[PDB]
């Protein structure tokens, strides 16, 4: 079956049973709390067929994450301002962080990933050798001791929450390995069914692809789980017209390098084969 | 209809599609990573009847949680010795922990719970004012913000992992709410089938239960959701016993009194009602 039916009957259960839920935006949703769907990795790549997925935003966005960027200008001047707003002079002052400058997103995921456990000063700030590099760790462990079932890397930081424009989407994701293939889940908190989440699905099949090929080993499945799942209001028409488009089978993802070192990875190492999309359906971002 | 159905599905499609796993313990496992389940909490309460469950423990554990304390010995006084092999002279140096006293686990649940970002001393330490207070976050923004999708309590603290005993099974918990109902999510990194998981799924209904009372809210659902699930070897004639055996319908918890914080609840407060499982199944903690 068709692994996109799944992303589908999703979004047909929240517009059939969900329960209306108004949100921190004002927007107002349709909700369900607690879903999840199983993406094969095997020879196919999650990326959505039924809309137009912005992919290049979705490469971008993780090689910015794996950099360690919480600077929203070193991802806008590459063509993906889907962080631009979040990280705005008006929005920044809506919180309070007057004295940050523009594009300071706060200790989000580039600095979670990668200094977890450091005290974080500014976006631009030196923090080479400070806090767990959560990252590499996965990475040893799935060399070295592939049957670990703590192999975690956790954005989810209580104690640096205030500081962040916006508290992570993706609390953490675990990796499981076993019969050679690399496996991941993510635990998202929150879902845009609409916007984010087939953005969020492509983002960690990514990963998975780039973890798998550093480690030797070929993807295995992508588990997507959901806490609060919803539609926003607005998004009720675009998503009744989704609905009605058959999916196309999944593209493939091509690694045209051997890369050593996740830092290494870079745009021209990835090609997306056989992504034969519907049309883009616009829909707007809560904010 | 009956939620056990759910669990002994979940062991079932473990015994049919799960695959050989080696693990740390050198037990062996039958594996499958990702699965999810929904137990309601709607006037009945998910104590599994196939077996009979360690009710006792499940209560006497969520109090030592929720005051934070992190000595085995304060748990094992009651009877309860679910923590005591993990806090044993033996075991902690067998991790290295020689200058520790006996039954300190270390920064494992209760302390985060509490005291998130804290610095770890000793089991015996005062923390008062120390760290985020998660529990009693979630707490007030239940109150305050019912539709908040922030509602989360991480025990997964990447920096503390070091120090712990065993790094926590149960990574984080969300809450959520709707039509006056409070609902939960536990994201178990690792999930025992025949041991853990049983005694698991009461202590996060038991915890949606003693929150909701706290917020004037009426239990929702808990949704279960297990990364690595897993049987061990020798579990597996057990369990195929206990999948014979047809569900009773579940007891209900009973709270006798009106409590206004997390703190006060004790345990003469929680009466199950309606209790009569299948006889006890032994299986061996793999260790
Ligand atoms: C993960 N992410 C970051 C967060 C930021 N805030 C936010 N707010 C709301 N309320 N829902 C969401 O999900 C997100 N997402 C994205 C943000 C925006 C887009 C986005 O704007 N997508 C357009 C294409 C934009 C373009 O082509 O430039 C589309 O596919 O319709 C994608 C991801
Ligand atoms: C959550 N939990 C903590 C972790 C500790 N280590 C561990 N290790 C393995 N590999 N599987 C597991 O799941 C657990 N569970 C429990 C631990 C032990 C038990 C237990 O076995 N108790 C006995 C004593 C009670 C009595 O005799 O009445 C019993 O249930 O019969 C139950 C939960
Ligand atoms: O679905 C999302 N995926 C993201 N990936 O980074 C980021 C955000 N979102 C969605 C989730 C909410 O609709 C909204 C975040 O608002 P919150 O749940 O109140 O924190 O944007
Ligand atoms: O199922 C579990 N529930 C727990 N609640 O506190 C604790 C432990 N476990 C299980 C999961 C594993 O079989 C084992 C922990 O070993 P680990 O996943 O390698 O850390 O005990």
């Amino acid at each position: 079956r068709h692994g996109e039916l799944q992303y589908l009957r999703q979004v047909e259960h929240i517009l059939r049973c969900g329960f209306k839920k108004e949100d921190r935006t004002g927007t107002g949703t349709l909700s369900v709390f607690g879903m999840q769907a199983r993406y094969s990795l095997r020879d196919e790549f999650p990326l959505l067929t039924t809309k137009r997925v912005f992919w290049k935003g979705v490469l971008e966005e993780l090689l910015w994450f794996i950099k360690g960027s919480t600077n929203a200008k070193e991802l806008s001047s590459k063509g993906v301002r889907i962080w631009d707003a979040n990280g705005s002079r008006d929005f920044l002052d809506s919180l309070g962080f007057s004295a940050r400058q523009e594009g300071d997103l706060g200790p989000v995921y580039g600095f979670q990933w990668r200094h977890f456990g450091a005290e974080y000063k500014d976006m631009d700030s030196d923090y080479s050798g400070q806090g767990v590099d959560q990252l590499q760790k996965v990475i040893d462990t799935i060399k070295t001791n592939p049957d670990d079932r703590r192999i975690i890397m956790c954005a989810w930081n209580p104690k640096d929450l205030p500081l962040m424009a916006l508290p992570p989407c993706h609390a953490l994701c675990q990796f499981y390995v076993v019969n050679g293939e690399l496996s991941c889940q993510l635990y998202q908190r929150s879902g845009d069914m609409g916007l984010g989440v087939p953005f969020n699905i492509a983002s960690y099949a990514l990963l998975t692809y780039m973890i798998a090929h550093i480690t030797g080993l070929q993807p295995g499945d992508f588990v997507h789980t959901l806490g609060d799942a919803h539609i926003y209001l607005n998004h009720i028409e675009p998503l009744k017209i989704q609905l009605q488009r058959e999916p196309r089978p999944f593209p493939k993802l091509k690694i045209l390098r051997k890369v050593e070192t996740i830092d290494d990875f870079k745009v021209e190492d990835f090609q997306i084969e056989g992504y034969n999309p519907h049309p883009t359906i616009k829909m707007e971002m809560a904010v």
